[PDB]
């Protein structure tokens, strides 16, 4: 009933790695895009 326990932390660990890499392109487009 407690969701504490973290058990996909590092299994979503990674995903938060290749997302982190979309923001800094995510910067760039931000400039051109808009």
């Amino acid at each position: 009933m407690a969701e504490m326990g973290s058990k996909g932390v590092t299994a979503g660990k990674i995903a938060s790695n290749v997302q982190k890499k979309l923001t800094r392109a995510q910067e760039k487009v931000l400039q051109k895009l808009y």
